[PDB]
Parts: C-alpha cells; sequence; structure tokens
C-alpha cells in the first residue's frame, strides 16, 4: 500500500466531470476543477489543465497525470508550509501518507488550520491526536474517509484500507 493507491481509493475514479461531496465540479482521481456553480467555467478549467478541447471527458491517462501532478503538489505544499513541514518530519512513512492525504483532501490551508491535532501529532499523543481530529467538520461531512484517516494516525499501519 502507498500514497496513491490510498488515494485511489478514498477518491476513486471517474472519466467525466462531476460534482464532489460539497457539490464542486471534479474529475478524475478527486481533482477539483472549480468552486463555481457554472458547468461552463469547469469545462473551461479542464480544457486549460488538460491541453485540448474535452467536451467534459478524459481518458485514463489523463486523470492519472493529473494525479500524479496532484499528489507532487502536495506533498511540495507540506514541505514549503512552516506549520506543515516540521509535522510530516517528525512522522514515519505510513502517517506520512495520511497527512498528504489530509492535504490533497482539504488544501495546505486548511490542514495548517489543525494547530492543536498538528502539535499532537508531533509528540507522537495518537490517541489524543485522533480525538481531536474528529472534532472536526471534515470528520462530520465524510466520515468514513475522516475514520480512514484517523485510524492510520492512530495506529501507524494500513489496516482501515487493507480489507478494501
Ligand atoms: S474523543 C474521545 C472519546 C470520548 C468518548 C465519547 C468517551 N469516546 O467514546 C471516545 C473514545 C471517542
Ligand atoms: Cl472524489
Ligand atoms: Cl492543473
Ligand atoms: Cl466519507
Amino acid at each position: 500500500m502507498n500514497i496513491f493507491e490510498m488515494l485511489r481509493i478514498d477518491e476513486g475514479l471517474r472519466l467525466k466531470i462531476y460534482k464532489d461531496t460539497e457539490g464542486y465540479y471534479t474529475i478524475g482521481i478527486g481533482h477539483l476543477l472549480t468552486k463555481s456553480p457554472s458547468l461552463n467555467a469547469a469545462k473551461s478549467e479542464l480544457d486549460k489543465a488538460i491541453g485540448r478541447n474535452t467536451n467534459g471527458v478524459i481518458t485514463k491517462d489523463e486523470a492519472e497525470k493529473l494525479f500524479n501532478q496532484d499528489v507532487d503538489a502536495a506533498v511540495r505544499g507540506i514541505l514549503r508550509n512552516a506549520k506543515l513541514k516540521p509535522v510530516y518530519d517528525s512522522l514515519d512513512a505510513v502517517r506520512r501518507a495520511a497527512l498528504i492525504n489530509m492535504v490533497f483532501q482539504m488544501g495546505e490551508t486548511g490542514v495548517a488550520g489543525f494547530t492543536n491535532s498538528l502539535r499532537m501529532l508531533q509528540q507522537k499523543r495518537w490517541d489524543e491526536a485522533a480525538c481531536n481530529l474528529a472534532k472536526s467538520r471534515w470528520y462530520n461531512q465524510t466520515p468514513n474517509r475522516a475514520k480512514r484517516v484517523i485510524t492510520t494516525f492512530r495506529t501507524g499501519t494500513w489496516d482501515a484500507y487493507k480489507n478494501l
């Protein structure tokens, strides 16, 4: 198991424009196109992201290319962020994947806002971090995914993903 397989499970794969859990236009493996209500604005972002006239449909190769770029960007965003980098540096390889997962889903700014949870993770207080992470809109809006990510932080294993 690794970060790519992990996010593929959490995000799924769809080759036509769709609305994510928040109702935002998205495509591929959780690639957010726009927060704008307009399907035309989304198709225009998609064409720009892909580099051709897509008409809202992409191939699997194209979805996987956006995915590679998105995972890379999330990692580089953690490493350049002053609140995230020290947490990331403190963690083992499995829990690092959990942090990347959160950043991929909510962005660098959102995760940097979990000030108290980040401090507990850095201190390696795993049960206490898990309880604090669950006191969040994130957990309340997407409970099954949040539970998988939180269990990964708690245990340092891939158990929440292995029967999937
Ligand atoms: S978040 C810690 C916690 C409190 C209580 C309601 C007693 N629980 O069942 C858990 C362990 C979730
Ligand atoms: Cl998704
Ligand atoms: Cl892009
Ligand atoms: Cl969920």
